[PDB]
């Protein structure tokens, strides 16, 4: 899938110019026609900021005319129908207008915007266009790209280009070439923060504070984070460290995640105060680090979703999850941990044995007196640690055991080793 | 060290204003005053464009022009003269004269400025200020200053923060504000590119085909690089995989590298054609990603030269240089991998005895099954693999073996088993790639 990102000022104040990209040439006052023209993209999506906005009944009005000048131009230079619109809030005191707020929340709000535009299955080849773009918004939606597209690499093969054409100058210019300044693929980038205190989802921008701890505490977000943070960041670090049972068993609840990232984005939205008579918008809430981490977990999870395979979790199952997730040393280190594991299951099967419910301990024949659960013990042996992990072997008649022992052997954490695991692994999240 | 990078572009275009920021407010055209005397850095950097110097009679003249012209803006404003001036070669055709080459030429040349600046001891925090910048001469700086951190962040703990002014509408405009739209705990990512072919060092913008070959053939840095590929890319692969034997074995020879990134900038440089009666600069030569990837590749050995030891490695040094080099999983399993090879010698010790030149699988007691050397074997084993190391035990008298094996227990690559490390270890960082 070709995918086109551009970051658009006040469009309307450029001038008729002609570019020239990838032996092909174009006339017209912004280089999205060219670009589509030679990239050919299956989608494109615009960023712009909503400070271009200057009719201020309230916050749909402003929306509202953004969206109606920003289509109005599509269609002067015809950029066609597979076309997604993020109007970002942007802040500054401008002549039709007064925007305050935290200058972050359009990387928060592009970040979240993006997360949904992207898809989350098969290849990506990237297309962004840095030309006509305030430095910051330009520059934050930057960043917001190659946050998700590292996560997306996680799954899919990411090829990345950024364009700058030569700069305009109105009274020398005869033709800009649109210059590649950026050609990259994309290293797979797990999560690699643990979910913050939260004090740092939603954050008073220009609220009292007595009305922030009164908001806050109706937020139901925040109170269902306080139960699953500790099982979330488990996931996370399940991705980050290479452990193939605890990303199986700590799956997380998409339809959950959308609902915390709704809620906040709502929340947000509902504090943005618009004065028609002063034309002044004061968005009351800033987005905190937390948002931002919520919805790269969620894309992590959309991108994964196709790896949560059905129970019981047979060695022939992780393998199959492993070879997916992980790579270099991570994917050797789960290989031979799971080998150890099957290789006792073969040997059992040959026997005519199939034993049902048993600590890995008890199946591999540990010594007593080292039933301490370790950090080094659950982070070194792929979180298949010993003392937290439970085995089954569903009996059957074996003519190949080698063949069959990975798909009869069934793998699961003791409801007492999870929450050791989740503790050990939260922490190692945390410390990093 | 705190480090403060600003991205400019024309700076005597711009209107004198009002700033805030941390509490204090500043009269000026530009925010680098204030941003000096709030966050009071140890030293300040200015990346500009080429693209307003006025004079074309030479290279070295365009660049003190820009200079000059600079310094002198730094005494007009407030600012200190504690500073690094990084002219970037920029591309338009404005009224003053013309530039033309690779776009691409600003990323590489900033990348190779800033790889000479960032400090390779000690913490970083870095502050970066976007507010007077073109945008993409501050993308591929924002790009090159997180390459970069991102593997100083392997040894060093690395804060990083941005900043953008509130935008400026001329005569609306009272006081900008000076937002950080960025605070970021740089992630350690040590280089995970192989080497590319040596058609991606130096490449013709604006030359015939004929003199582009003689130069290409000229260099010295593609000949020696075509041997030592494969031994630079086992040593990125050693950091990346946690094979820690590797990264000491393989440690590269910093004036190499040092004398290849040097041959490639100065016939870079030597190849842009100033004509001084139609005021152009034409860069004949563009720089390709294999110049990218030597000056992140000798910016990783600064970065982890102060752990390199002479020749006899043992367990302990492995354990304090793993200790440094790697994180999570992969530091327990190096950890664990090593505390095997440990309790070996421990027994061996207790028994009164100290096996030297002796293969680690005979040292660990293998059976005859397997000699072959697999990819599998070697990075899950933190590439300390049974039948390509060869342990040494040097005799001692035993009081507490426990505490005293490892500083006695010395590994060795053998010299045909360096070689199939070698092999897996650039496979894999370029399958990886
Ligand atoms: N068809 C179009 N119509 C109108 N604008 C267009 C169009 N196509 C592309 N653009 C570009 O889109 C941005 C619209 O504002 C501009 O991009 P950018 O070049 O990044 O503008 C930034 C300013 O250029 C200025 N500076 C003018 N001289 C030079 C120069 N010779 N060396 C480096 N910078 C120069 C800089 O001074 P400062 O730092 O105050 O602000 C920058 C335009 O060049
Ligand atoms: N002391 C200073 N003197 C002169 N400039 C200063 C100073 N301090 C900061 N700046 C900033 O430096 C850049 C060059 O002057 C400016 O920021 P940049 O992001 O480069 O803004 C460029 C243009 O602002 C324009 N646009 C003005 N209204 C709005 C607006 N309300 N919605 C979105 N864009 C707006 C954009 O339209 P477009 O795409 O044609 O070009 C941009 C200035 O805000
Ligand atoms: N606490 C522990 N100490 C030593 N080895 C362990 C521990 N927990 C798990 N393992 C080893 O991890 C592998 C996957 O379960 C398995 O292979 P093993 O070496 O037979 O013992 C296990
Ligand atoms: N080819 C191999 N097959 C199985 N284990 C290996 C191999 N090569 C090395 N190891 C194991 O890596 C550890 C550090 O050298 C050491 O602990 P072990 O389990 O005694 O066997 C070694």
């Amino acid at each position: 899938m070709k995918l086109l990102v551009v970051s658009w000022g006040d469009f309307e104040r450029w001038k008729e110019t002609k570019y020239r990209f990838g032996g092909e040439t174009s006339v017209g006052p912004s280089t999205l026609p060219i670009l589509q023209k030679v990239i050919k993209p299956d989608w494109t999506v615009i960023v712009l900021s909503d400070t271009i906005g200057k009719d201020f009944s309230s916050v749909e009005t402003l929306r509202e005319d953004v969206r109606n000048r920003v289509m109005d131009f599509l269609d002067r230079i015809g950029a066609g129908r597979e076309v997604d619109v993020i109007i970002a809030p942007g802040i500054g005191e401008f002549t039709h207008g007064s925007f305050r707020g935290s200058a972050m929340d359009a990387y928060y709000y592009v970040l979240h915007a993006l997360s949904e535009i992207i898809p989350t299955k098969g290849d990506l080849e990237v297309h962004f266009d840095s030309t006509h773009g305030l430095n910051y918004v330009t520059l934050l939606t930057y960043r917001a790209l190659k946050d998700l597209l590292g996560i997306a690499a996680v799954m899919n093969t990411v090829t990345f280009y950024a364009y700058n054409s030569d700069p305009f100058v109105p009274k020398i210019t005869k033709e800009l070439n649109i210059n590649t300044i950026e050609t990259t693929m994309v290293k797979p980038t797990p999560l690699s923060e643990p979910l913050p205190g939260f004090d740092e989802y939603l954050c008073p921008y220009s609220m009292e504070r007595a009305e922030f701890v009164r908001l806050k505490g109706s937020l139901n977000t925040l109170k269902n984070l306080r139960k699953e943070k500790k099982k979330l960041e488990a996931w996370i670090g399940s991705l980050l460290f290479g452990l193939p049972l605890l990303f199986l068993e700590e799956f997380p609840d998409i339809g959950r995640l959308e609902s915390y990232i709704e809620e906040l984005a709502e929340t947000w939205g509902g504090a943005i105060a618009v004065n028609a008579e002063e034309k002044a918008v004061t968005r009351r809430l800033a987005f905190g680090s937390g948002f931002g981490t919520l919805v790269k977990l969620l894309f992590q999870a959309r991108i994964t979703r196709g790896l949560l395979v059905e129970e019981p979790y047979s060695i022939e199952k992780l393998y199959s999850v492993s070879d997916r997730l992980f790579r270099g040393s991570t994917l050797q280190r789960v290989r031979v941990e799971l080998g150890k594991i099957e290789d006792k299951a073969i040997k059992y099967a040959r026997k005519g044995a199939f034993p049902r419910d048993i600590p890995l301990r008890d199946f591999l024949g540990f010594d007593a007196a080292n039933r301490e659960v370790s950090p080094r013990n659950v982070l070194a042996h792929a979180g298949l640690e010993a003392n937290v992990v439970e085995v089954s072997m569903e009996a059957w008649e074996p003519k190949r055991p080698e063949e069959e022992a990975g798909r009869h052997t069934h793998l699961k954490y003791t409801p007492v080793g999870l929450k050791k695991v989740e503790d050990i692994v939260s922490r190692a999240l945390k410390e990093s």
